[PDB]
């Protein structure tokens, strides 16, 4: 079929759920307060209290 | 018996789990990613994973 490496038909970026990114194994990259929930991207979530 | 408001004589200190601290309705304090997880103080757990 379509091979989405190939020709960018990607389609399952709705299945990430968060990433985080870390310098030096222990510099939370983004870092600075900056982000509502500053440790990392939470992508999506399942319960938002 | 003792006033340990007047006196000095607390014995309660042991019953508190967590505090947490918050200015302007928004900025958590200490913030800055300092403790492992002051967004709360928290001054006790009940089990430790």
């Amino acid at each position: 079929g379509s091979i989405p490496y190939l020709d960018g038909t990607f389609y399952l970026n709705h299945t990430f759920k968060k990433v985080s990114i870390m310098f030096d194994s222990s510099v939370s990259w983004p870092g600075n307060d900056r982000l509502l929930t500053p440790n990392e991207f939470e992508i999506k979530r399942s319960v938002d209290g």
